[PDB]
């Protein structure tokens, strides 16, 4: 029992890690296969970072401008062989694959999902932690600029999934990227300018997740008689920066193990949003809405106990 | 900016997970050279939980009694050619020195001190968490009973240093293990009986640590002109469930570089104790206390707030 914020394994991850430099900037790149991929902004001049015009500056330059290193495992300079746009990313070619390269997909999360991330520096591994696509497609991580080309990714049966490429801090530990075909998750440019975010909003059925492995580590004080419908809860939740609940599979599974209806949890998040009362769940007084009833899933297989 | 809870990257350690089993219990164990290490708890028939001979149960067993695989990576059967008791671990030793031993040390680590855990399931590494070791000498982690085994870990200088192997939980999210002296943490015997937890406290200096992360992330709010003196504080302490607060240099330097006083500090948290008044501190209503001022050194290095 216990429930704790669990990354995946970094092994696989940590093979593919590169420092990329273009001029005076450096940060980190993913090397996979003959391909290694960093954030295009790499290539901006420090006092061009308001206006950047990455067309010009692509062109401006040469194979030779981009210099990639592997400084763990297996040491190595990488030379580019061509150089590329893919959206806010930079696609450099270089003329050796990687070896280590794991069985891998692409993908693009929704708000909502969990994924890990390695936390790289100057092309180092540094740190792992696991984050959650918020509702206006933010993460909420920490990371300095040479972290930039940190890599977020999940782990399904040998197959590392890649999802996310660190890009901007938006505002105090308020965080951007793109997936691997180039978009930046969310309403934002690669530029040094305010940007506006869109309200963020409680994962509600991650909340529900989150209660109901409450439940099952015997935190349960927060469980009344109170039901409320959902079509009266997704009324409430749009005043009150909630997502809409949708039940699923999995939700119902959990409701069955502990014998906790959802409507029961619904009410307890209403209720629960108005205060705790002094009280704890699993050690916090706040709603934790970052674990995906998966997450929960894999943590949980106790017997509902009292 | 951001503060997130950082694990060290765990490719090192995911090399050196082994599957053993004995009978029909199986675990985890780590193999560093020619030595696999794993819980002495592997011995113990399902029946004899309450009260284990381990002494006979080690006699009654055979080199041929302990079945090592490699199930990740380079996959390999082990042959144990010894076997003997170190405290409450098994040290095996196999006729293959693992290949990709990294450079290693073993410590035990003291109350309040945060490290990493990979936690193993068959000899699979499955997720990586940190924790902090508690007030009585428990952790407060995410284990399932597959888990024993799984190894608790920092990262010194490319030096791995190994500090901790699962060994039990206690009560629910409650958790002990050994370090590889083979000395158990807190005063917990490996046997299936309920034991006595001395209570807890919260870590101060750990608590400040992530006062000072929050001002030098811009939430100040909770910072008056209010002092409260050391000693003034450790007799507050002493009935309030809060560990005595001893100065060090890392808690000077954040003093330092966010001018605010440990004194300062240190009345926050008799505030903060009292209640949070509807307000969080880096999205929390509760007093954090897991950050060691390490912890949060390494994530702090943007500058000056106001
Ligand atoms: O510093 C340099 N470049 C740079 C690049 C990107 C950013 N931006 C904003 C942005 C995106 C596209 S253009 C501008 C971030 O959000 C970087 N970033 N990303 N995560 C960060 C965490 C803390 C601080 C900064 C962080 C800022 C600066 C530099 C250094 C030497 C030579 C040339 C350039
Ligand atoms: O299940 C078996 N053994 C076993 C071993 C240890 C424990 N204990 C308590 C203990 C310690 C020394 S002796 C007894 C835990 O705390 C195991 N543990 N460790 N972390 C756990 C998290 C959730 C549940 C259980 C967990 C329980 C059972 C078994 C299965 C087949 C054949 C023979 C034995």
């Amino acid at each position: 029992s216990g429930l704790v914020k669990m990354s995946a394994p970094s092994g696989a991850v940590e093979n593919c890690i590169v420092q990329v430099t273009c001029g005076s900037m450096t940060l980190n790149g993913l090397w996979l296969d003959n391909t290694v991929w960093c954030p295009r902004h790499i290539m901006c001049p420090a006092d061009q970072l308001t206006d950047p015009n990455y067309d010009a500056l692509l062109i401006s330059k040469t194979n030779h401008s981009f210099i990639v290193q592997k400084h763990i495992g297996a040491q190595a300079n990488l030379r580019v062989v061509a150089h590329s746009m893919v959206g806010v990313l930079l696609k450099l070619t270089v003329d050796v694959a990687n070896p280590s390269t794991p069985a891998y997909t692409f993908s693009t999360v929704k708000p909502g999902a969990s994924f890990s991330v390695l936390a790289c520096y100057n092309g180092k591994p540094t740190g792992v932690f696991t984050v959650n696509l918020r509702h206006n497609s933010t993460i909420k991580g920490s990371f300095l600029c040479g972290s930039c080309g940190s890599v977020g990714y999940t782990e399904n049966g040998g197959v590392i999934n890649f999802v996310y490429m660190h890009q901007m801090e938006l505002s105090n530990g308020t965080h951007t990227g793109s997936s691997f075909d180039g978009v930046m998750y969310g309403a934002f440019e690669d530029k040094q300018t305010h940007q506006l975010q869109l309200t963020d909003k409680y994962c509600t059925i991650n909340v529900v997740a989150w209660l109901y492995a409450a439940v099952l580590n015997g935190c349960k004080w927060f469980v009344k008689p109170t039901r409320v419908g959902i079509v009266t809860y997704n009324e409430w939740a749009l005043s009150n920066q909630f997502t809409e609940f949708v039940g699923t599979q999995s939700i119902d599974m959990l409701a069955h193990r502990t014998g906790v209806s959802v409507e029961q949890m619904l009410a307890a998040i209403q209720s629960l949003h108005a205060g705790f009362q002094g009280k704890t769940i699993l050690g916090q007084s706040t709603l934790e809405d970052e674990f995906t009833p998966d997450d929960v899933n894999m943590q949980v297989m106790g017997v509902v106990m009292q």
